[PDB]
């Protein structure tokens, strides 16, 4: 297996899908998913990734334009008629004239095993076991099933009844997702959590995301929700706030679980090292691409870190690079991932990635963009930026 | 004192300085100091503040042009029309709509500031002194001298040559500066160390900065480092390699100083508690504001954690805020700050700041705009944007 290529072209894209089912997103409104796609060619190869900021800087700080400018007037020059030896070299190449923007970094770095998952024609998962396995990933870690299993989330209802996020619940159980878990803040924490524990009996793997809305001293707040037995409380505090959530840890019996704080293998390392915390989660842009993810994924399994996927959410082709990472034996809760068909309708996401009985299955064909004719992406967006 | 005011106007300058001596930056040439100044309107009172990004996005992933972005599209509009009741409100407001972008939030926050200060016709100094009361600081450490000492910052010589550095640390010496750093990368180290400390003496204020250009496993060559006794290291390692700058300290004599790792109050909270450093640099451009840069000296103060101001650099605007904060009790070692007529010729700066045998003196009158004409700021700079 090569990892080395040519970057002969570079193109940018921004893609818009009309979202059939507008959500209640961060910011207000949500109609349309928004993105930026990666195009780079090697001869007659091209290797597609996604960059997926929000519009607002409520993420890491990073928007849809800053995405652009750095893309355009950084990043994407600095490739062209570059010929890395390795996945490794070229995340290296990344970074060097550009820290932080992690998103930007993530729809080049993914582009990038995309083309390389093509030129080889082996599957994305393939390529991630390899890889995994030449940083020394311990054995056990390497096993694999075909499927992620797929998790409804819940955001918090704007009329503020119990009843509207219960129905929901109920939705989520007879569309088949194998996981839930609801969005809290202060003030919208016990009640749910209550109701919603009872509509699908202890039994139901469910969690809460708080999106870092408390601080430590509403500890106690946390002590009352563990009478729903949840299995752990993503994110509850400031993502900064990192021995705040050690602490918060040993003030009640449910597990904490940290997203937004991890935000490099660096991080990872040295949160591990602190015990701050026994179950994270990878999203992939997050961390600025596939490599770092699997970097991330060498350090959970190195500590007996339980791990699951999430997404921000991408279009299906962010995703992919999810779904092959997340099959492997280190993820052990359901994965954040949007079937397209809910979401955008059949056959309208950039490629289509299918939930049957809350499954989605790990494709087996080359890279990420296998399925992704040309003029589908065409219809869903236009090339903003291009050099040779 | 009051904290509030009606935010009537805004308006965004970029200035344009010519340097009188270009410096090796950290992406090549540097003829010119290219900034953007924010100015805030209450009635007929205006704050000035500045974002000093760089142009390419080796500094947290900030460029002037993202910074532009920020400023145009998201921060600048959010506060039109706001009338805040506490710069602690405005701080709170400015961080809401926008995580990261610490520059973009610095110029605002430092403009506003300087607002307050003029309406209430009182220093800078004088509305730190009572913040940092307010906040509960120690009486011991709102004491204050009535000027900051000023420290010299060598570049790793582009021929290669002792002798070019060492040129260069006797025209310091000649210059007044009250203490020398030098740049460090690996390959560069131990042999300019020890020509520079023999140069100066044992006695003189020196310490190195390796810009993170080390890792843990080339702590050897800071052993070897130890002979020439300086104060601290300065950022040696990579800004999230916590553990990693607490165990360096551990294999050496020489201290270990903390830079790019402090990111925030938030970060500094937990790094004060895990004992990584005893030694921290504040920039305000890099904490996004004056009031972060407060809750840094706080918490370095409660426990005896040894500080020093510096600089990106800014121009004279900037090194204002840091002029102000970095007299105080807390700030133990001289403070990288340019003094307007060695890099820009006599009256060419923003505004003046001017070192007399190594010190520079606190301004006593308002604010930091207090003696930059209208048309001065006019002939170094366009307005570039603006809303009412
Ligand atoms: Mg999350
Ligand atoms: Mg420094």
């Amino acid at each position: 297996l090569t990892e080395s290529a040519r970057i002969d072209g570079v193109s940018l894209y921004e893609i818009v899908i009309p979202m059939k089912i507008p959500f209640q997103i961060s910011s207000g409104t949500c109609y349309t998913r928004r993105s930026l796609v990666v195009e780079i060619r090697e001869g007659d190869l091209f290797g597609y990734g996604e960059s997926a900021p929000f519009e607002e800087p409520f993420y890491l700080g990073e928007t849809l334009e800053t995405t652009k400018v750095i893309l355009k007037n950084h990043l994407l020059p600095m490739i062209l008629g570059k010929e890395p030896l390795s996945i490794e070299e070229f995340n290296h190449l990344i970074k060097n004239g550009i820290r932080g923007n992690h998103f930007a970094r993530c729809g080049v770095e993914n582009a990038y095993w995309d083309l390389i998952a093509k030129k080889n024609k082996i599957s994305l998962k393939a390529m991630i076991e390899k890889k995994m396995k030449n940083l020394g990933v311990k054995q056990e870690y390497l096993a694999s099933n075909n499927y992620i299993e797929s998790g409804a989330a819940l955001g918090i209802p704007e009329d503020g009844r119990i009843e509207t996020l219960i129905h929901q619940v109920e939705e989520s159980l007879q569309e088949g997702y194998r996981r839930i878990k609801i969005k809290i803040k202060p003030g919208w924490d016990v009640e749910p959590l209550q109701e919603t524990r009872r509509a699908v009996g202890d039994h139901f793997p469910l969690w809460t995301d708080a999106n870092s809305s408390f601080e430590l001293d509403q500890w106690e707040t946390f002590k009352a929700m563990d009478a729903a037995k949840c299995l752990f409380h993503e994110q509850p505090l400031h993502y900064e706030a990192l021995l705040d959530l050690k602490e918060l840890g040993e003030r009640i019996e449910t597990p904490i679980c940290l997203d937004e704080s991890l935000i490099s293998s660096r991080v990872a390392e040295f949160v591990a090292k602190l015990g701050i915390s026994n179950i994270w989660n990878i999203k992939i842009q997050r961390v600025g691409g596939l490599l770092e993810a699997i970097k991330i994924y060498k350090i959970a399994t190195d500590n007996g870190i339980k791990l699951w996927g999430g997404t921000m959410p991408e279009s299906g082709l962010g995703a992919r690079f999810l779904i092959s990472l997340a099959s492997f034996r280190g993820f052990v809760f359901p994965a954040d991932v949007a079937a397209s068909e809910k979401w955008y309708g059949k056959g309208n996401d950039l490629v289509e990635n299918t939930m049957t009985d809350g499954k989605i299955y790990v494709p087996d064909e080359p890279g990420a963009s296998f399925d992704m004719t040309l003029s589908h992406l065409e219809a869903l967006g236009k090339k903003i930026w291009e050099s040779q």
